[PDB]
């Protein structure tokens, strides 16, 4: 199925496969459906000399439904970002076998079991010991290397003009996140009638207007970096000894402490989730410390890599900070220790407005809604959301991942 | 005319003849008299001829490959004219009393046909120099910025029209260098195409290439202008890119325009105001003092800034359930948080402001490319002393900024200086 759009299902992919040497050649058919996410059609395909996954884009939010439409031209930034952050961190991101840009369709790597996603892993309390390496490695070599600390402005240009293409999944985002939970909105839900006084002070703390409608703004207008653009724990595929990251359809040229918020973001909201997760068996209580070791470890490695690469890339390309300009160590790391700082703050802005999201919006987090009793959920979401409300408002004040750690830990 | 040709006074001639939208204009296609042509170009980059016929005048301008004032061995893509014949245009649309209007467009030719904005209309700058005030200029420069930079925002477009107009700006990349280069990079180095008042600013040209916490500043401010596409900015508004009589504020030369900072037009505007005011101690006779006017331009700041800030304020309110998505209507939902919202705002763009136009003032002391208000200083010694006296304020006000609340208190500054 070639020439113009056709959406997939598990037969007639069976003849696309056929008709695509790329992907017919990669496996020599047993095709499984089994995307879990928000947007896609996503299929396991086995294979006699091999398997893969062919990840399809429909003309509208899968979720929704038809109601919501959603170009797939989607399709073309994930498998460009998937090629890009993936040369970059090959370890740490599935190789592209295939697209089809008509088909909006993507051929990949198959993450074999025991991959699973990360989200679910942190819902069972299992603990991945290279999980803060390999995550803190994935997001230095992604945001350093598309950033202005490494492109010319001429490429940066050159990039921000092709990814401008993708504003259609943008504009969803700047919606979910940074409109609607402010807002009465028929698509925001919560637990109910618990968090009904929760979800009215969201819509009418002003400060917290405020700070959402600059992030907002950043989001909008600052050309950073080539982010992931949806970098949540379900964005993630995990083993005792393998991290990988998918699902980058939402990417940009967008705020570097987008990923980092939405990954770090999401660890807190595993940590506030653990409670109501809790048995006579297992009471979280060492888990929640190991999530908590995770966070600061994450952003320690990470701020420790990202600047081990600007030290190492200080005498260009990048034409951000020039070294005859920054021509000595003292005035090179006060700057690299400034730009860590706004890092950090619009890394836990990011973050802080995406838990929000999640409490009151419309796509809820899976850490919360397996938690079957209404009460305790909204018990756990209601510290979740106290806490993110505090840090979107008061994260200058942070000097440190070590202090956002207590800050946790007091709520 | 099918391929890029460099025009002069004769062989314009021919090139008006051939084109209906010019000869018309002027008489050239109904009359035999002699057209009257004069290159008149005083600016940096690109030639400009003054064309008189029987019925009317036009101003011509055209972009060669290079920057002029350098020659050829700095090349710049002639492509520049059509980005300034869009702006012209865009913020024509916006502010047509302060734009003057394009009568034609050959992008091949990298040329541009426009109204003539006659005699006595002069550049702001040289009635700076002249100590002419100017008693319409804050209401119609802080009209101009507003409208300009509201209308091409995020608070007015939809990020659909946003995302289209980047990528279409984001064509004028070689302009954006040049000033990454000149205002953002060069005055913080050792560079072979900076030059100062020398001996005499010597130390004070070696302090801004050893001051870190300026250079931190500078790097700040470089990021945005490289990263954030916040509104549609003329890109080089300093007082030589504005026309006047008594009566009339016209606004030209929109080249470098891109999606950038508001406070890189507004900087650029001001900063070069504040330059003229330390100018004037250099330009004082026996006969004219100067004490006059220095506190009319300081003035003419105060008034531009804070009619400025309630004009933006204005069209914000207008169009608050207007297309515009930075601040939604149903989330910014009552009059008090509206105001709460938009107060941080304009500061936060007051601070933008102040940063671009110190590194504006600083960049024209120490760079390539140096202001007349200066210059024309014949002395080199008491010009030394009116450059050092601006210098030293842009670089407190570029460190310090952010303490400012309002403009009244960046003028008692220079008062202070
Ligand atoms: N390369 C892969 N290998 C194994 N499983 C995958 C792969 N890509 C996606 N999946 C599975 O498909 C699900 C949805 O994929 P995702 O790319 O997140 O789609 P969506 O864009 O709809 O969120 C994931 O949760 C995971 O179970
Ligand atoms: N529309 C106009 N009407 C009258 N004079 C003009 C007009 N446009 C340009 N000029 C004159 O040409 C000079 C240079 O024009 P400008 O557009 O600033 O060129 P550049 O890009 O080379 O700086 C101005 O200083 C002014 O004297
Ligand atoms: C209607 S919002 C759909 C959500 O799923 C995607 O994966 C993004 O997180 C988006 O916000
Ligand atoms: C080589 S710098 C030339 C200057 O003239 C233009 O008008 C801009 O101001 C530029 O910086
Ligand atoms: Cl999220
Ligand atoms: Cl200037
Ligand atoms: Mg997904
Ligand atoms: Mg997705
Ligand atoms: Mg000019
Ligand atoms: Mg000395
Ligand atoms: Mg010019």
């Amino acid at each position: 199925s070639f020439e113009e759009f056709t959406p997939l299902n598990e037969k007639s992919l069976v003849d696309y496969i056929k008709s695509t040497p790329a992907l017919s050649s990669k496996i020599g058919l047993v095709i499984k459906e089994v995307g879990d996410g928000n947007l896609n059609f996503v299929f396991i395909v086995v294979g006699s000399s091999g398997s893969l996954v062919i990840k399809q884009a429909l003309p509208y939010i899968r979720c929704i439904g038809e109601s919501w439409p959603m170009t797939k031209e989607r399709a073309y930034f994930e498998a460009t970002t998937l090629r890009k952050h993936g040369n970059l961190s090959p370890d740490h991101v599935p190789e592209v076998y295939h697209f089809d840009r008509t088909m909006a369709l993507i051929g990949m790597r198959y993450l074999e079991p025991p991959h699973i996603i990360l989200r679910k892993g942190l819902i069972a309390g299992i603990e991945y010991p290279f999980l803060a390496d390999h995550m803190s490695d994935y997001m230095a070599k992604t945001l350093f290397f598309t950033s202005l600390l490494y492109h010319d402005t001429t490429e940066h240009r050159r990039a921000v003009t092709e990814f401008c293409g993708n504003v259609e999944l943008c504009r969803l985002t700047e919606q979910v996140v940074f409109s609607d939970p402010y807002r009465v909105s028929t698509f925001n839900r919560w637990t109910s009638p618990y968090l009904d006084d929760d979800a009215k002070a969201v819509r009418e703390d002003s400060a917290l207007k405020l700070e959402i409608a600059e992030l907002k703004s950043m989001f909008c207008e600052r050309a950073q970096a080539l982010i992931h653009g949806d970098l949540h724990t379900g964005s993630v595929m995990v083993t005792q000894d393998s991290t990988q990251v998918i699902d980058p359809e939402f990417s940009f040229y967008g705020p570097m402490g987008f990923d980092i918020g939405a990954y770090l973001g999401n660890l807190i909201l595993a940590f506030f989730a653990q409670d109501g997760h809790a048995t006579q068996e297992n009471d979280r209580k060492e888990y929640k410390q190991w999530i908590l070791r995770t966070i600061e470890q994450t952003w320690n490695l990470f701020n420790k890599r990202f600047i081990a690469l600007w030290d190492q890339n200080k005498d260009g390309p990048g034409e951000a900070y020039l070294a005859d300009i920054y021509n000595n160590t003292e005035v090179l790391k006060f700057v690299q220790e400034n730009y860590m700082r706004n890092l950090l703050h619009d890394s836990l802005g990011f973050g802080a407005a995406k838990m929000i999201r999640r409490i009151v919006g419309v796509a809820h987090v899976e850490d919360f809604e397996s938690i079957e009793e209404d009460k305790r959920r909204a018990i756990c979401e209601r510290s979740a959301l106290e806490f993110a409300k505090m840090l979107l408002k008061e994260r200058r004040k942070f000097k440190s991942i070590g202090e956002v750690v207590s800050a946790i830990q007091q709520q």
